[PDB]
């Protein structure tokens, strides 16, 4: 089994902590990004998500509410286990910027990927 | 002020209901999709997300844990208000499928958009 | 049969003109975007793409080499025809910005959608 | 400088050849994917794209017309050079499937990433 609970780092150097996953697969956590539009502003930021509970290699999603900008990121992915019991989170994300009005909506969404492994 | 609490529909005919947004911008809800890989299986499914609280046109994200498949979707976007006080959510999404192992990860993520307006 | 040759506009007000499609499904064209990072710089820009030839509702892709910035956009989608012979292109796109070095790669890709209908 | 001309492999094991880039940045090539929806059907497939010509680390895009399915993929990205002169293509892609009619359009687009390095 592949619980999200724990500490994780990604390929950019970001650090994420996921707390207890409840019986509905819901979880809270924190996220310290290594990169940002204005990296001097970075602070620890909250996340909230849901994973599938029963699956051995569950899919999941979470939202990061950045505390230092008007942006939001969502991540979705799957937790995989090796033959050796090593876990990897393979994810993709959408990063939504705040724009002034609906005419700028077209430019407000960035896309990318991240792989996470456990810190311990 | 552009608020998420209430009932919404999107351009595909899906319905979502978001409950009270707390002081941290967190919300729960339910999502009834009009479409699926197997539309005969569709059931009402829970969501969990976060919005920015203070912005008049906030960005937000949420995760939908589909109750009828192993997939997960995340939505992110922004709530816009026009002259008349009419609200629209402009969103993009990632839909993560469950695959058997990490060698299939490349095909596991679909992307799309949705616009939502209030229902009743 | 759903063909790409001709003039089109999308939901943002951009105009594109596609020339003759050859026997391999290749086409050239021009693209006039209604929006940009710096809309004061916009100029008419070339495109190059490929469609499937034999399908009645073909999928296709094309690249737009913006003549006024260091960015590139790719569009992919499908041409649909309804009962009346009315054609619509449903597309998604990736807009790649130029960044200074590989450490900024994570922020370099925006995503979005466009629907196109014929002009004249 | 970072010409696309040459042979490249990606992180999935796919092989791509890009032929001469003309004075407008346009190029043809071939692509042998290591993976597919139906990998038993895979055959060598054509691509067509454009890169920026003058930039030392150009952005670019290309379209792959798959010869063995009704799908199309577009790739966009940037060519980066190391301090040692080693080139890497960092890309993202959209893979468009053919669907029967417009009501299924929502499910027709997959997204992902690939990094390429030179074969020689
Ligand atoms: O720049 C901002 O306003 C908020 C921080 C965004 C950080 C993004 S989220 C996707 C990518 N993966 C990370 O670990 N960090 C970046
Ligand atoms: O097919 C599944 O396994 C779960 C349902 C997926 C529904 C998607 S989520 C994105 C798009 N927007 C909708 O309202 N429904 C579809
Ligand atoms: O801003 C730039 O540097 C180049 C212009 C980008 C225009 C984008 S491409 C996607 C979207 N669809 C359009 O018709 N225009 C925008
Ligand atoms: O499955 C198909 O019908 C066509 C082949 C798709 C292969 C995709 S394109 C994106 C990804 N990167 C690759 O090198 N191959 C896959
Ligand atoms: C991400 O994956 C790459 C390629 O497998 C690997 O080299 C790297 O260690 C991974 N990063 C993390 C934090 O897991
Ligand atoms: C973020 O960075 C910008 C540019 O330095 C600064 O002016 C702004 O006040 C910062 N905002 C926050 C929330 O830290
Ligand atoms: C979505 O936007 C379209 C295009 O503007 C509009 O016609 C429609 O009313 C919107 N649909 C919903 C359900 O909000
Ligand atoms: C969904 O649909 C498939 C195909 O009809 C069916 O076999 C399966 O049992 C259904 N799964 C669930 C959990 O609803
Ligand atoms: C795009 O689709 C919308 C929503 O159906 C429609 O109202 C509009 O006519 C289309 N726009 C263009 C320019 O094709
Ligand atoms: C585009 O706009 C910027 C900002 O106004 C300007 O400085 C620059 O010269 C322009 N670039 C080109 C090549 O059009
Ligand atoms: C892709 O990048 C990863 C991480 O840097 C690297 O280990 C791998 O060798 C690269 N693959 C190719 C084909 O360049
Ligand atoms: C692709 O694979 C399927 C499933 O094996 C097969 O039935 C079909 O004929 C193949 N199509 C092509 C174009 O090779």
């Amino acid at each position: 089994k592949c619980s999200l609970t724990g500490k994780w780092t990604n390929n950019l150097g970001s650090i994420m902590t996921i707390r207890a996953v409840n019986s509905r697969g819901e979880f809270t956590g924190t996220y310290l990004t290594a990169v940002a539009d204005n990296p001097g502003n970075i602070t620890l930021s909250p996340l909230l998500g849901i994973q599938h509970k029963r699956a051995s290699q569950p899919t999941f999603g979470f939202t990061v509410h950045w505390n230092f900008s008007e942006s939001t990121t969502v991540f979705t992915g799957q937790c995989f286990i090796d033959r050796n019991g090593k876990e990897v989170l393979k994810t993709m994300w959408l990063l939504r910027s705040s724009v002034n009005d609906i005419s700028y909506d077209w430019k407000a969404t960035r896309v990318g990927y991240n792989n996470f492994t456990r810190l311990s």
